[PDB]
């Protein structure tokens, strides 16, 4: 982590947070073909996350 | 120490203490086959001292 801070300098914090929404939504997208449920659920939770 | 001061930035304070504890630890356990008062009385003055 120190090694990664050492780049990108002030915009490292935009990047991190940036790859964590993006996988988590992956993850989420993954999920999608068995639980049929989580497109709303996850959506109403992002919303209210963000 | 000033080596390692040069490095690991900011964290290295975190990086001390977690090494320090789980050294003590590692020792406790160590000598556990023989003395067996320590569990107790370890764990009890570790939670003091936290």
């Amino acid at each position: 982590f120190m090694r990664f801070r050492r780049a990108f300098g002030e915009y490292s914090h935009v990047v991190a947070f940036n790859t964590l929404l993006f996988l988590m939504s992956f993850t989420v997208l993954c999920l999608t073909p068995v639980y049929s449920f989580l497109p709303g659920v996850y959506s109403v939770i992002y919303l209210y996350l963000t």
